[PDB]
């Protein structure tokens, strides 16, 4: 049973597996109810590998813990060792979070890796399923690779399979299994999911500084909740075990099944339960992960949001805390699009290039191979720098735990002293859900010609006794400076002269309108105000002048964040 044979089994191809920019995504029901529908995938991700080089090929294997992934793990291995791949590097019971694979890829040279992750979606047994692809930079299969899988998928006739092949996902060190009539074996190496993250972060960070910062009487109280999904035991190791926080200190951090039957997605009303703990006023610091760890919000004492717009300025604004970055310079910074403008004003100051990119890793990816960026963030609760090739959550509370121990302030007096020193980004996000597409797309149709009008600009939008002046208003195109792709249609914005800002997007069941709107403030009297007061005026200009309501029937949001 150490060796096994090969064989063809004949199968017929699906015509909706497009691996996106995220991966494959369906019900977990989909995957069980549909004949050989993993198995024609796994198959054409394989087939993008020249057989050539398949030998002498490794994939990095693992996931975020959700029902079905240890199937799937199986289902991998079977169809890779069957394809002549010559190596899968495993975590240990089939675990590793999303910048662990794209860590272990470029640590050991692998061609790529395979994700079971859906991320931030809900996972069971009536939960979704995702299979994502990343390539030997360690980050997401870029368009031309994900275009040829499903091209091959929707013509797959056969796939190759080992079936009685099994691997040993629980106990550490290399399996090889013999294939019959295969001159060279097919190896399986299972590690530890935490210790080469782990190794990473320890160069990056002052491991030392951490420990004293987390330990003994006078340490910082922190509580970090990892929602029951893959980076609950990346916490217990490197957190309290490691850097000595109290055990206490890690909250939900044994991956469920179904992570613990709640989305595995951090902001204020998913992690109520983490908020409602800040809110006591006993911790001073608080955070929370997404499914798959490349996601976090992060919280102060009492329940203090730092929003991710502003959390992305504050890392740049104290960047020289961690070692890494006095190591390798600041090379840029960049946010997509409709994230706050807090990060630019700090560019600006420290004179530092700012990217503003559409949403999408692949745009952060280039200008990182290109050595010209080493921060990033997006509003969406996305932090990342370029140690690795996806953004990384968990770094992302490293980074800020480095900062309070420079700093020696709270959580919510260093956004003070931010905000002061270069004035506050008020930001909100507003998601209209399921939106009819016919109204949806007639409102974006309309706002955009509104804002080609030669008069346009300059038009001036009273608040009151305030006047909002349109200093440039246009439908949002970037040309990468790497690979010369010009992305168009990114979103409506309207651009004030006050250094202000309002977003539209159409989300890529119903449609999806995200408003975002984003207004600066630089006096004392008006930066320790209410957001939701403060960002009032723009919301109701942004109403008005998309006439939403006119052409949705929503008199409100689904969603604020
Ligand atoms: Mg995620």
């Amino acid at each position: 049973s150490n060796m096994v044979k090969i064989v063809t089994v004949k199968t017929q191809a699906y015509q909706d597996q497009k691996p996106g920019t995220s991966g494959l995504r369906k019900r977990v029901k989909v995957f069980q109810s549909s004949a050989n529908y993993a198995e024609n995938f796994i198959q054409s991700i394989i087939s993008t590998v020249e057989p050539a080089q398949r030998q002498e090929a490794t994939l990095v294997v693992g996931g975020d813990g959700r029902f079905y992934m240890k199937e799937a793990i199986q289902l991998i291995a079977r169809i890779a060792a069957a394809n002549g791949i010559g190596r899968l590097v495993i975590g240990q019971n089939g675990i590793l979070s999303t910048p662990a694979v794209s860590c272990i890829i470029r640590k050991i040279k692998a061609i790529g890796g395979i994700i079971l992750t859906a991320s931030h979606n809900p996972g069971g047994p009536n939960g979704d399923f995702g299979i994502k692809f990343n390539i030997s930079n360690g980050g997401p299969a870029p368009e031309a690779i994900t275009d040829k899988i499903f091209q091959i998928s929707k013509t797959i006739e056969e796939y190759a399979v080992c079936p009685d092949l099994k691997v040993d996902l629980g106990v550490l060190g290399k399996q090889q299994f013999d294939l019959e009539n295969k001159f060279k074996p097919f190896t399986v190496e299972i590690v530890d999911s935490v210790e080469a993250y782990a190794t990473m972060l320890r160069s990056i960070f002052d491991f030392s500084a951490l420990k004293e910062l987390l330990s003994g009487p006078n340490r910082l109280k922190i509580r970090i909740d990892a929602m029951h999904g893959v980076v609950g035991p990346y916490v217990k190791k490197i957190l309290c075990e490691e850097l000595g926080a109290p055990a206490n200190s890690a909250v939900n951090c044994v991956p469920l099944e179904d992570f613990g039957g709640h989305h595995p997605d951090p902001n204020l009303t998913y992690a109520a339960d983490l908020v409602e703990t800040m809110k006591s006023g006993e911790h001073d610091f608080g955070a929370a992960f997404d499914g798959d760890g490349d996601r976090n919000m992060i919280l102060g004492k009492h329940g203090f949001f730092v929003n991710p717009s502003d959390s992305v300025a504050v890392i740049a604004a104290n960047i020289f805390s961690i070692p890494y970055f006095q190591q390798t310079g600041v090379r840029g910074f960049a946010r997509s699009m409709p994230t706050s403008g807090a990060l630019d004003r700090v560019a600006s100051a420290t004179k530092i290039a700012l990217y503003e990119t559409p949403t999408g890793w692949k745009f952060f990816g280039n200008l990182m191979d290109a050595s010209k960026l080493s921060l990033c963030g997006e509003e969406s609760f996305g932090t990342g720098s370029d140690h690795i090739r996806e953004k990384d959550g968990l770094w992302a509370v490293l980074a800020w735990l480095s900062i309070l121990a420079t700093r020696k302030q709270s959580v919510e007096d260093i956004l003070k002293d931010h905000w002061q020193k270069y004035g506050r980004n008020f930001f909100t996000r507003y998601d209209y859900e399921e939106v009819e597409a016919e109204g949806a797309n007639k409102m974006m149709k309309d706002l955009e010609a509104l804002m080609f009008d030669r008069s346009f600009v300059g038009k001036q939008f009273s608040a009151n006794d305030k006047v909002y002046t349109v200093e440039k208003a246009d439908n949002f195109e970037y040309s990468d400076p790497v690979d010369g792709s010009i992305s168009r249609n990114q979103g409506l914005r309207l651009i004030f002269t006050d250094g202000s800002r309002i977003v539209f997007r159409l989300s890529g069941a119903g449609a999806t309108i995200r408003l975002y709107i984003d207004s600066y403030e630089k006096d004392v009297a008006k930066i320790n105000q209410d957001p939701q007061v403060m960002l009032a005026p723009l919301i109701s200009i942004a109403l008005k002048v998309s006439q939403l309501q006119e052409r949705t029937g929503r008199t409100a949001p689904t969603v604020i964040t």
